[PDB]
C-alpha cells in the first residue's frame, strides 16, 4: 500500500480507522469504508480551523484520509475524571466547537453524531470536529452511543435540522461541567424517557407537533421537569442559561449555533492550553 500502518485508532460507525505514514512521510488518519463521490469531495474545498482537515477521496472500498490529531475528547474528559476540566477550558472548547458547527451550518451541512470521542484536540488548546455521519446524507452503504441524540431524531423525524447538533453538543457541555454523561440511556426509549424524566415529558405547550412525530405514543409516561439547578449544579447562571436553551425540545425554539456564539457566557472566553499526556 502507499500507506506504512502505525496503529488501529479505533473502530468508527462506518470502518476502521488507522494511524498511518505517507510512504511525504506525513501521519494521517486512514478511514476505510459513486456520485456520492461529487458529493464528498466539495467538502474537502471546505476548510473550517475546528473541522478535522478531509485530505484525500480514494474509491477504489472507500478510503477518506483525515489529518491526525493524537487525543479526543472522551480521552481528555477520562483523565481529568479526579478534578474536572477547568472552566476556562471548557469555555473555549464550547466556543470553538460552535464555530464550527455555524460554519458546517452556513454550508448545510450537519454532523448527526456529535460525541465526546468524534471531538479531537491538539496541544495548541485546538478541538475540531470529527467522524461526521454523512454516509446515508450522501447515499454510501456500508453497540450504538444513544447518549447525544437529539428528542426528534429519538421520536422519528424523518428529516433532521442543525439544531439535532446543538442538542448533541448541549449534552457534551453538560459532560464536561458535571463529568458525569447528561442522558446514558441504553436503548431507544430508555434514551428517550431519560431525556423526559430531566427536562419534562414534552407535550404541545412546549413543543407543537410532538404528538405526531412517528414515533410518540400517547401513552408515554408524563414527567414533570426538573431545574437546571439540579442539573449542571457547578454551572453558572450564564451557563445554565445558554444549557437551556441548546436543548430546547422544541427544534425551532433552540438556539442556533451562531446566536449561541453571542451569549454572554462567551464574554470572558480565553483560549487556553490543556495539559496532555499522550
Ligand atoms: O468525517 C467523516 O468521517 C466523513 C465521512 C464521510 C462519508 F464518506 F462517510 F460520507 C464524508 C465526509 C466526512 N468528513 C467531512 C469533513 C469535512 N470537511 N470539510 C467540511 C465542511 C463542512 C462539514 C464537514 C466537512
Amino acid at each position: 500500500e502507499n500507506f506504512q500502518k502505525v496503529e488501529k485508532i479505533g473502530e468508527g460507525t462506518y470502518g476502521v480507522v488507522y494511524k498511518a505514514r505517507n510512504k511525504t512521510g506525513e501521519v494521517v488518519a486512514l478511514k476505510k469504508i459513486s456520485t456520492a463521490i461529487r458529493e464528498i469531495s466539495l467538502l474537502k474545498e471546505l476548510n473550517h480551523p475546528n473541522i478535522v482537515k478531509l485530505l484525500d477521496v480514494i474509491h477504489t472500498k472507500l478510503y477518506l484520509v483525515f489529518e491526525f490529531l493524537h487525543q479526543d475528547l472522551k480521552k481528555f474528559m477520562d483523565a481529568s475524571a479526579l478534578t474536572g476540566i477547568p472552566l476556562p477550558l471548557i469555555k473555549s472548547y464550547l466556543f470553538q466547537l460552535l464555530q464550527g458547527l455555524a460554519f458546517c451550518h452556513s454550508h448545510r451541512v450537519l454532523h448527526r453524531d456529535l460525541k465526546p470521542q468524534n471531538l479531537l484536540i491538539n496541544t495548541e488548546g485546538a478541538i475540531k470536529l470529527a467522524d461526521f455521519g454523512l454516509a446515508r446524507a450522501f447515499g454510501v452503504p456500508v453497540v450504538v452511543t444513544l447518549w447525544y441524540r437529539a428528542p426528534e431524531i429519538l421520536l422519528g423525524c424523518k428529516y433532521y435540522s442543525t439544531a439535532v447538533d446543538i442538542w448533541s453538543l448541549g449534552c457534551i457541555f453538560a459532560e464536561m461541567v458535571t463529568r458525569r454523561a447528561l442522558f446514558p440511556g441504553d436503548s431507544e426509549i430508555d434514551q428517550l424517557f431519560r431525556i423526559f424524566r430531566t427536562l419534562g415529558t414534552p407535550d404541545e405547550v412546549v413543543w407543537p407537533g410532538v404528538t405526531s412525530m412517528p414515533d410518540y405514543k400517547p401513552s408515554f409516561p408524563k414527567w414533570a421537569r426538573q431545574d437546571f439547578s439540579k442539573v449542571v449544579p457547578p454551572l453558572d447562571e450564564d451557563g445554565r442559561s445558554l444549557l437551556s436553551q441548546m436543548l430546547h425540545y422544541d427544534p425551532n425554539k433552540r438556539i442556533s449555533a451562531k446566536a449561541a456564539l453571542a451569549h454572554p457566557f462567551f464574554q470572558d472566553v480565553t483560549k487556553p492550553v490543556p495539559h496532555l499526556r499522550l
